[PDB]
């Protein structure tokens, strides 16, 4: 579990998003993993506006944040899981990097601010949300 929490907005993996997401929802994309939902108090997080593509992400099945390198967005195939198809997932960025299900919503940051959150992995493999393009998360 997690989310971002910027100005008056949380950005959550869509598999994840409560009711209360889906009731106040800002935008959401199932071929990303992402939903957005609005926010009553202002969030401290920042996002990172950059092509970096070192950082480091938060694993909570080792209560551990770890260094990785990963790869620039992209799409990707993706294998079942529980929330959807073996599916072509659109700006994932992979890491090598110990991952478990549950693991979904830990944040990848860089030294500009939140880049984006767990959503897929297996096998040694850590794939990240990216957020660096939804530009309109800094306005509003
Ligand atoms: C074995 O069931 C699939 C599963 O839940 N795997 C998975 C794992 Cl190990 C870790 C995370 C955080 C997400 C995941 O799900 C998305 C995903 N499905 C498949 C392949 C890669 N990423
Ligand atoms: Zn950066």
């Amino acid at each position: 579990s997690g989310a971002i929490y910027v100005g008056n907005y949380r950005v959550v993996n869509r598999h994840l998003a409560t009711h209360n997401d889906w009731a106040n929802l800002v935008w959401e994309d199932s071929s990303r993993d992402l939903l957005v939902s609005s926010t009553t108090a202002q969030g401290c997080d920042t996002i990172a506006r950059c092509d970096c593509q070192t950082g480091v992400y938060y694993c909570s099945s080792r209560r551990k944040h770890y260094p990785v390198s990963f790869s620039k967005p992209s799409l990707i195939f993706v294998e079942a899981s529980e929330y959807y198809p073996a599916r072509y997932q659109s700006h994932l960025m992979l890491a090598v990097g110990h991952s478990e299900p549950g693991d979904c919503g830990g944040i990848l940051r860089c030294q500009h601010g939140v880049v984006g959150i767990v959503s897929t992995g297996g096998n040694g493999l850590v794939g990240f949300a990216d957020v660096r393009d939804l530009l309109w998360l800094d306005e509003e």
